């Protein structure tokens, strides 16, 4: 999900 929330 970007953000460094998860890669995706």
């Amino acid at each position: 999900x970007d953000x460094x929330s998860q890669x995706t």
